[PDB]
């Protein structure tokens, strides 16, 4: 209950909590979260579509923008090829019961007053600060070029634009997201979701890479890479399967196993799971065993309508 | 004639002489100069409306690009405003006798196909070559801005877009240049020139801030702003004043002078002047008197023509 413990829940962080309490208040607020088209959606695009969701069951109107445009220059598809990977992502996230608005980054973000603006920003925007910003995002080409500095006033001006009251992202956003408390004439809230530790254990959930679950992989996909997946003994911190336990899973969980070896439980809470697995109690087997079939029924739904 | 050796002239350097002639060889060959709108239009401008004209005269099709935009941009006018700005400058370059193509930056550098392909090369401009581009214009910001960076791509595609064939400009413009020939599909011909340096020896002639003698002032202004002038004796490097001789007055010349100071002399080479000036014959005031009154003679014209 409390919309604003709703929308607080699994955030990890809220860009002034209190400047949030007042935003609720309104009758008429929007919520913008920017997705670039992808060719699988994973856990790690379902857990902010999640948190939007929250957003959308208190008021807010969400917009999801869709960044088809960084695909065309960054040499991908045409942009009526992106439309195309785009309205997948629509009917996935409708799928997970995302009702929002979409929209095409490709059809204002070039317009003139748009570009005008941009420009303006760059007058106030210090090459320091700016690269900084995409520090959190990728590494930095071998010689960087001109276009990361403008990347985040790009993503800046896309906040402003709308005129939205809050911003949703990854903690990777929140040097951008600062730009933009920072530059604009309307300090937006920041409401950043934590990152997903991808499966083999190291960086994001990326599907640029294939260390993912799909909203939409198959009961044995899902067994399989899971039961590969980076888990050790104890350790909960960059323990993808605990994650997945922490944002996923819904409680009160009953775990088993043979009494041989361990006995049947009911972990009421995370914090319940977590302290077993410190604990060392819990193995990495069961854990994953848990995950796995639970991870499963949840991602059904969306599987189901798709 | 060779209107490659009558271009030639007076011209720092241009970048590939060979293709200069290619050119020359075309029937429909074009050029570009840029001009940010001026109030007072000083002889800085001169040296070059003057080239303007050497290369329409070689049937070169002429187009000066009135940067409006920037000038917007930097807190300036507000573009209407900025607008009557530069059409008088439109005037004075007419009233130098130069027909000409005149366009406003406002008008198309914001369209979405030219801000998209800033960003396609925003793609291909590194960090530094970008930055060691605007160097040579206007010194360093203690704290740089994207704006900065992303000024030198917004002048390569400023050449690209008429697709002329030779792009003319001050020696600042040297690296942005190389840039532009080094990204752009053609390698249009930059033909440089030299930078008239300020009345007090400090730089170029700014009309923003002190140093210059604009087109428009009167005989009697000329002759104090001339007579102020920094110019020692036997320095010719540096001097404005020699600077102005060698850049716009006609010889032979007579450099009208007290009989008893060394009497009347007659150069037919401005390297005589040189010789002179520089063995300390002619000494500074007989020097800034012939070129004061010289210039007087070559500016009424164009101001009385107001
Ligand atoms: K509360």
């Amino acid at each position: 209950m409390d919309e604003f413990e709703m929308i607080k829940r699994n955030t990890s962080e809220i860009i002034s909590e209190e400047e949030l309490r007042e935003v609720l208040k309104k009758d008429e607020k929007s919520a913008q979260i920017g997705f670039e088209p992808s060719g699988k959606i994973h856990l790690g695009h379902y857990l902010q579509i999640k948190k939007m969701i929250d957003l959308q069951n208190a008021g807010f109107d969400i917009i999801i923008l869709l960044a088809d445009l960084h695909a065309y220059l960054n040499q991908k598809g045409e942009l009526d090829e992106i439309r195309k990977i785009g309205d997948y992502n629509k009917k996935v996230f409708e799928a997970m019961g995302l009702k929002a608005k979409y929209v095409y980054g490709s059809t204002f973000q070039l317009d003139k007053d748009y570009t005008l603006n941009v420009y303006r920003l760059a007058l106030k925007t210090t090459l320091k600060r700016a690269r900084r910003s995409m520090e959190l995002i990728a590494r930095e080409d071998e010689n960087p070029k001109v276009a990361e500095v403008i990347y985040p006033i790009m993503q800046v001006n896309a906040i402003h634009y709308p005129g939205v009251d809050v911003a949703v992202g990854g903690m990777e956003q929140r040097k951008i997201h600062m730009l933009a408390r920072e530059l604009l004439p309307k300090k937006v809230v920041c409401i950043h979701n934590p990152v997903l530790t991808g499966l083999d254990g190291e960086g994001k959930m990326s599907s640029s890479k294939g260390n993912f679950i799909a909203v939409d992989d198959s009961p044995e996909e899902i067994r399989a890479k899971i039961k590969k997946a980076y888990c050790p003994a104890g350790v909960v911190e960059g323990n993808p399967i605990m994650e997945i336990a922490k944002y996923f899973l819904e409680y009160p969980l009953t775990i088993k196993r043979p009494e041989k070896f361990g006995g049947d439980l009911t972990v009421n809470s995370y914090e319940e799971l977590e302290s077993l697995f410190k604990n060392k109690e819990l193995h990495p087997m069961d854990l994953k065993n848990a995950v796995a079939e639970e991870l499963i029924k949840i991602l059904e739904p969306i599987r189901k309508r798709l």
